[PDB]
């Protein structure tokens, strides 16, 4: 509800997310953060103030805008060194861009380090006027949306590298156990017969979830912010990052119903209402539910999403049939991640500014091996070929700057080249189904575009590349504030414990 144009104060301040308590990152005094609203078509203003005092989970900040395309705004992008250097604690940072051609559910997070883990995340929503689905539902507010949250008792930088599971997931805030099975769960009210737009977001650092409710089918309308055909599903596999719009109609008995979301690793299971929320139908008691999981018969296949209206995919429908296609080597050796063998490490000077001062090919940019530049209004075909090499599938990648076709999903051998659904977050598969994830996208928007796992862990461990797309447009194409040319030296001048 946070209107288009706000402040977003970030501290530091103890949180009882989960029943435990722990010293964490928070935006206007809570976390997750609050959501932030606008319409398709408005231009957002959001001052991020620095007021962190805590090195143990980084005194600097910058902020990313899943989702959203920052086309002539590159600058605004988020990512730390590579569209700015961090907002320095006690000062503040102006993200200013329009969104005049998306519409759907988005979310913010820090991209510096893995910082938004310790809890600098939350969701972000922008509403369509004329939403082709709108007659699809009633209701559609605040109270729509449901955040999911894997939850650490132990800070980012304090435990282990790889954590492989939280200790609490949290759905709109609030979960349970298992040494706090007693805490508040979150309850999500409905009025029988009328029916919801639910914005499903995963804030996840890392793990995926199997998620559904109780008694109920849901109709996905939309994916990853882009507009899709109807199907009905009655459990979603969400990875970390990704967003699905479904409906549910509130026509079951008045009662409670289980609202779980099961994740692929950590404390697994509904024991005592850990992983699990509320529904709750306006009359029925203010108790838990006592509905029982049933077998999921319909569960959300990739393959079976389409966009709403017909979106044509990107070169022509024969495997490499693009003007560049580039094929994404992982690896891994015990503590790194590598990409067609070389591990991301984040430059002095973000890539950006390298380009604005006038570097014209990737062997002009830092972060040497890292840095691919794309040709201009050129079709492009990645493919993320999944190998044992790299541990910790499915590895969820995720493209900024571009919504992309997924000619290939996970768990399926067929190439769509005709009517795949467009994102930008896609699992990229388990090496034992010999999945080989093949994406498509136009570059149509100059700048530096971060193309990384979106397993934070993963990404702070050098599993990145950079897409320099159009540099000879960069610069002219995203002019910057004084704000954030002011960025590097205020930062660059702070010693190392205060950042
Ligand atoms: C009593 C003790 O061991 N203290 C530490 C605390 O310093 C740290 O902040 C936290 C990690 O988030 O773990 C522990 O609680
Ligand atoms: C920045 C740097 O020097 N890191 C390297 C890293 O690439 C490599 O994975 C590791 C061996 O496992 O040795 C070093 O630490
Ligand atoms: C939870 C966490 O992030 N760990 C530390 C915490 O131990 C310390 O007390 C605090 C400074 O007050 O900084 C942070
Ligand atoms: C972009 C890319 O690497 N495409 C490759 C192509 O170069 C190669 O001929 C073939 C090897 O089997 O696999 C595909
Ligand atoms: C599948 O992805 C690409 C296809 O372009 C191949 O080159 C690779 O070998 C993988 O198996
Ligand atoms: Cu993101
Ligand atoms: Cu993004
Ligand atoms: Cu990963
Ligand atoms: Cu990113």
């Amino acid at each position: 509800a946070i209107g288009p144009s706000a402040n977003l104060v970030v501290t530091n301040a103890a949180v009882a997310a989960d029943g435990h308590s722990r010293d964490a990152v928070v935006v206007n005094g809570g976390t997750p953060g609050p959501l932030i609203t606008g319409n398709k078509g408005d231009q957002f203003q959001l001052n991020v103030i620095n007021n962190l005092t805590n090195f143990t989970m980084l005194k600097s900040t910058s902020v990313h805008w899943h989702g959203f395309f920052q086309k002539g705004t590159n600058w605004a992008d988020g990512p730390a060194f590579v569209n700015q250097c961090p907002i320095a604690a006690g000062s503040s940072f102006l993200y200013d861009f329009s969104t005049p051609i998306q519409a759907g559910t988005f979310w913010y997070h820090s991209h510096l380090s893995t910082q938004y883990c310790d809890g600098d995340r939350g969701p972000f929503v922008v509403y369509d006027p004329n939403d082709p689905s709108a007659n699809l539902y009633d209701v559609d507010n605040l109270n729509t949306v449901i955040t999911l949250t894997d939850w650490y008792h132990t800070a980012a930088q304090n435990g282990p590298a790889k954590p492989g599971g939280a200790d609490a997931t949290l759905i709109n805030g609030q979960g349970r156990g298992p040494s706090s099975p007693s805490a508040d769960l979150a309850v999500i009210s409905v009025t029988a017969g009328k029916r919801y737009r639910f914005r499903l977001v995963s804030n996840s650092c890392d793990p995926n979830y199997t998620f559904s409710i109780d008694g109920h089918q849901m109709t996905i309308i939309q994916v990853d912010s882009i507009n899709v055909q109807p199907l009905v599903v009655l459990k979603i596999q969400i990875y970390a990052a990704q967003r699905y719009s479904f409906i549910l109609n509130a026509n079951q008995a008045v009662n409670n119903y289980w609202i779980r979301a099961n994740p692929n690793q950590g404390n697994v299971g509904f024991t005592n209402g850990i992983n699990s929320a509320i529904l709750r139908y306006s009359g029925a008691a203010a108790t838990q539910p006592t509905t029982s999981q049933t077998s999921s018969v319909q569960p959300l296949d990739q393959t079976n999403l389409h966009p709403l209206t017909a979106t044509a995919v990107p070169g022509s429908p024969v495997a490499g049939g693009v003007n560049l296609a580039i094929n994404q080597a992982f690896n891994f050796n015990g503590t790194n991640h590598f990409v067609d063998g070389a591990s991301f490490v984040p430059p002095t000077v973000p890539v950006l500014s390298q380009i604005v001062s006038g570097a014209q090919s990737a062997a002009d940019l830092l972060a040497s091996g890292l840095v691919y530049s794309l040709p201009s209004d050129a079709n492009i075909e990645i493919s993320f070929p999944a190998t044992s090499a790299a541990a910790g599938g499915p590895h969820p990648f995720h493209l900024h700057g571009h919504a992309f076709a997924v000619v290939r999903s996970a768990g399926s051998t067929t190439y769509n080249y005709n009517d795949p659904i467009f994102r930008d977050t896609v699992s990229t598969g388990t090496p034992a189904a010999n999945d080989n994830v093949t994406i498509r996208f136009k570059t149509n928007n100059p700048g530096p575009w971060f193309l990384h796992c979106h397993i934070d862990f993963h990404l702070e461990a050098g599993f990145a590349v950079v897409f320099a797309q159009d540099i000879p447009d960069v610069a002219s194409a995203n002019p910057t504030p004084n704000a954030w040319s002011d960025l590097c030296p205020v930062y660059d001048a702070a010693s190392s414990s205060s950042q």
